């Protein structure tokens, strides 16, 4: 509860009203999660199962120069 460790894309399913498009494969979040899973971290939306397809690169941010 105070180191904080880095894995996968922090994904988390939210709720809008319709469910987003997947970045994975494109196809809009139906019979897959209740919304979409955005990650908490680079701002990513995936599907519940594409997550498992994904090489997880998170951390990718911008201004890198120094
Ligand atoms: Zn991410
Ligand atoms: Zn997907």
């Amino acid at each position: 509860q105070t180191d904080d460790p880095r894995n996968k894309h922090k994904f988390r399913l939210h709720s809008y009203s319709s469910p987003t498009f997947c970045d994975h494969c494109g196809s809009l979040l139906y019979g897959l999660v209740h919304q979409g899973m955005k990650c908490s971290c680079c701002e990513m939306n995936v599907h519940r199962r594409c997550v498992r397809s994904v090489p997880s690169l998170c951390g990718v941010d911008h201004t890198e120069r120094r």
